[PDB]
Order: C-alpha cells, then sequence, then structure tokens
C-alpha cells in the first residue's frame, strides 16, 4: 500500500531509542502518505514498519516532550495513540538529533539549542493535525517515587499524571484523580493514593517530603475546577 520516499516524507529521525510499547533502536518518520495523501507517523527498523499512526487529528490523544530525570543530554517524547496500543515512549539524544536536523538542512546551522528541535517537531505536529506540549521548559513537575517495590518517576503535567516508565506506564487525565490521600509519613518521606473515579486505587511511595508543597497545589488547583 504506502510507499515512504523522499517526496513524500515531511521529516525523518534516524535511530531513536523505543522503550515502549516495545525496546528497539527505530526510525521516525512523519510522511503524507500516497495512499490517500494524509500525515503519517511510523517507526521503522530499516524498512520494517513496526508501528504506524493514521489520523493523527482523531487518533493522537496526546503527545509531550517530557525530561529525563538526571539525563539532559536526552530527552523523551511521549504519545498516546488508538492506531490502526500501549502508548509510544522514545528517547532522542539530543545532540544527535541536533546534528541530524542540521545535516537535513532544517537548522542554520551552528545553532546549539535542541530546544529549536523541539519547536521544529511540535511546528510539523501543527501542519500534520495534532499536537505536542512541552510543559517543562526551563510549573509542571516531576519526582521519583515508588510502585510497590520498583521505582519510576511521577509527572504532573498540567492536564495529565504519568508514572513511568517501567511496565505497565500509567496515564491519568486530572479530570478522573477524584481524591489524593496521604499516608505512611515516616520522618523523611510520605504516600500519595490516587482514586480514580472509576473505583481503581494506585499507590506511590518513598515521595520524599520537600514534594509535598508542589503536590498539594496541584491537587488544590485541580481539585477547584
Amino acid at each position: 500500500m504506502d510507499e515512504i520516499s523522499e517526496t513524500n516524507t515531511i521529516f525523518k529521525l534516524e535511530g531513536v531509542s523505543v522503550l515502549s510499547p516495545l525496546r528497539k533502536k527505530l526510525d521516525l518518520v512523519f510522511y503524507l502518505s500516497n495512499v490517500d495523501g494524509s500525515p503519517v507517523i511510523t517507526l521503522l527498523k530499516g524498512n520494517d514498519r513496526e508501528l504506524s499512526i493514521y489520523q493523527l487529528n482523531k487518533n493522537i490523544k496526546m503527545a509531550s516532550f517530557l525530561p529525563v530525570p538526571e539525563k539532559p543530554n536526552l530527552i523523551y517524547l511521549f504519545m498516546t495513540y488508538t492506531s490502526c496500543s500501549e502508548p509510544v515512549v522514545m528517547t532522542l539524544n539530543k545532540e544527535n538529533t541536533l546534528n541530524q536536523f542540521k545535516n537535513l538542512g532544517l537548522l542554520d546551522s551552528n545553532v546549539t539549542d535542541f530546544e529549536k528541535c523541539v519547536e521544529y517537531i511540535r511546528k510539523q505536529a501543527i501542519l500534520t493535525g495534532f499536537k505536542i506540549s512541552n510543559p517543562f521548559v526551563n510549573n509542571s513537575f516531576h519526582l521519583q517515587c515508588h510502585r510497590g517495590t520498583k521505582e519510576g518517576t511521577l509527572y504532573f503535567l498540567p492536564d495529565h499524571i504519568i508514572f513511568g516508565f517501567k511496565k505497565p506506564i500509567l496515564l491519568f487525565d486530572a479530570s478522573d484523580i477524584e481524591s489524593i490521600t496521604y499516608s505512611s509519613i515516616t520522618r523523611l518521606t510520605f504516600n500519595a493514593s490516587l482514586v480514580t473515579k472509576d473505583g481503581e486505587k494506585y499507590e506511590f511511595s518513598m515521595t520524599d517530603q520537600t514534594e509535598y508543597a508542589k503536590i498539594d497545589d496541584y491537587v488544590k488547583r485541580k481539585q477547584m475546577k
């Protein structure tokens, strides 16, 4: 059916490191389908299509750049879609991206700031009919905490909470959080438990106490509305 070419690709980022919904180095391609002339995002090894999303305006539900904690030379692009099914998580290497974009004549060309790469991709998101938030730019916040025995990072976006990235990744809409309640107050940490309107309950443990301030305001504001 579809053929990806130099003449129909909007842009291609080589060798991104995908975590989910599978762990493999792949290529990110935005292109206009020859089949019906509409935008398609796809991930490829060589020329095997590992994953494709279509009608981006309908099917990308949310997309965002999140920081890789402790690793500023990297960033995550995170996306939730119903393709034609877990979230997509990619790690892009900031300097390697800047390079690719330069060799592709997209950046001019001793520009150093990776944020320009981000801006470009976000602009493509727009032409291509969806959007990507970028809420952590140098407020939203994240923190390390545990789910059961395994560490993870919990992200407070403006309209979502993401806990990842070991299986399963979890995504919540602020709308669906009925309440957050605080338990297990030790001398150093405390615990937070979310309950989804749809009954379900999640427990995040060893949140360091210096985080409470933030997590409160967030839950204050989100409930005052």
